[PDB]
């Protein structure tokens, strides 16, 4: 199954200037969680922003070029970034906006982070309609001397 994880502030944005502009250890422990043994598929700007591997994942890396790290796996559709993973239990696409679009539709799971920060983005995570998914688990934090907003972490299942 395909899964998308991702962590959003208000109105949705992820990223600008290919950079989270956040600094939250614990979301990204959650990342870490719920992302290491299963391969992870990116977009290009996303590998980039990351600046390295993730270890303990198989890395698939999109892009319509050719490969410039043979440290991680290149593909150029996103049926052969999922052929590229394997017959799995669990696929997680791990961004960015463009990447995550495109993978909605064929994802049965979101882990989603709702991060209380107001920040000026360029990209956001996709409009998706609310009706398609169930809340399964949710759980809030409030701001520590750690992370310096408040966070929830969700997981939504396709109805
Ligand atoms: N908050 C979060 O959870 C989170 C998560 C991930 C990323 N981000 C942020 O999101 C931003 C990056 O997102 P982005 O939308 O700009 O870029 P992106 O989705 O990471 O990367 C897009 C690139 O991936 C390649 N690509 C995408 N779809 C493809 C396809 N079907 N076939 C072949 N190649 C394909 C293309 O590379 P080529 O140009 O080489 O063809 C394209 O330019 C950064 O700010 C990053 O920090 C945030
Ligand atoms: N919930 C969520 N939070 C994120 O920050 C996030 N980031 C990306 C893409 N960018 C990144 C940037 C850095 C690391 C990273 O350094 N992760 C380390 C964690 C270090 C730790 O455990 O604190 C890792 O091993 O996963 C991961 C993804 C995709 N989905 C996300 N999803
Ligand atoms: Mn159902």
């Amino acid at each position: 199954m395909i899964s998308l994880i991702a962590a959003l502030a208000v109105d949705r944005v992820i990223g600008m200037e290919n950079a989270m502009p956040w600094n939250l250890p614990a979301d990204l422990a959650w990342f870490k969680r719920n992302t290491l043994n299963k391969p992870v598929i990116m977009g290009r700007h996303t590998w980039e922003s990351i600046g390295r591997p993730l270890p303990g994942r198989k890395n698939i890396i999109l892009s319509s070029q050719p490969g410039t790290d043979d440290r991680v796996t290149w593909v150029k559709s996103v049926d052969e970034a999922i052929a590229a993973c394997g017959d799995v239990p669990e696929i997680m696409v791990i961004g960015g906006g463009r990447v995550y679009e495109q993978f909605l539709p064929k994802a049965q799971k979101l882990y989603l982070t709702h991060i209380d920060a107001e920040v000026e983005g360029d990209t956001h995570f996709p409009d998706y309609e609310p009706d398609d998914w169930e809340s399964v688990f949710s759980e809030f934090h409030d701001a520590d001397a750690q992370n310096s907003h408040s966070y929830c972490f969700e997981i939504l299942e396709r109805r």
